[PDB]
């Protein structure tokens, strides 16, 4: 039993086929504690205001217990219609990209 | 063991053991990369301006090699006081839905 | 078998094997359910105006099946520069925090 919490080692090849499993899930956690991290920080712009002109979309974010930076830029055209893409880097191959638009209904 | 990275089949019952931890974590994962995707496109967006009106806020995004498509709308009214609420949907049992509110201190 | 879905116990040992692993899957999901919840409910905002002074930033969202509330604060000096941090709470140990800067290009 390892040391007493893990125990890992179960039967002939327990061992390995828990270490695996515990591995896989601590990789997905961690890729959502990351992603959750820069996408948040992508998602907290807004772009201050914008008539028709370019503006600059960057920061950055943590969820539980990482840190993520995440970037991005839109044209803010006229004010009623509007768009907004950037790509954010978490962790080392967590990366993602968001391309939404607005408008005035 | 099946071919040879994968190698599933241990005992009588572990290769069916097995499989279905992989098949849970790989559903896990893609869970995480649409549900992120489609989230991110909804709040990706902010209501371009709103003094007292209606505004369609929609759009796509992307996280880690997924895609989901997320829509929302709100009501913008004064220049103190916001709403906004929209739904994402994301792969195909993938759907979330937002409701926050905006306020100048 | 247990009932006929489930059927965790395996061999000597894998019953607690097959049920640890599917606890620690469930509280991965869950852990996305609400963190996702929380962090897009924060990412919904984005301060209604702001030439020079303070704006509170909150609301809550859900995600699949669950449900969160998020909170945040900003300052908007000027019509060029921004700034957006704030906390958000979901489930009981699932807590985010962000911190993004906008800026006009």
């Amino acid at each position: 039993g390892d040391q007493a919490s893990w125990s890992h080692p179960q039967f002939e090849k327990g061992a390995h086929k828990f270490r695996q499993l515990d591995n896989r899930l601590d990789k997905l956690d961690t890729r959502v504690d990351k992603g959750l991290a820069s996408s948040a920080a992508l998602n907290s712009l807004f772009q201050p205001y914008g008539v028709g002109k370019v503006n600059f979309t960057a920061g950055v974010g943590g969820y539980r217990s990482s840190q993520a930076l995440a970037i991005g830029s839109g044209y803010r055209v006229n004010e009623s219609v509007a768009l907004k893409a950037g790509v954010a880097y978490a962790g080392s191959s967590d990366v993602m990209y968001n391309a939404s638009f607005n408008i005035e209904w």
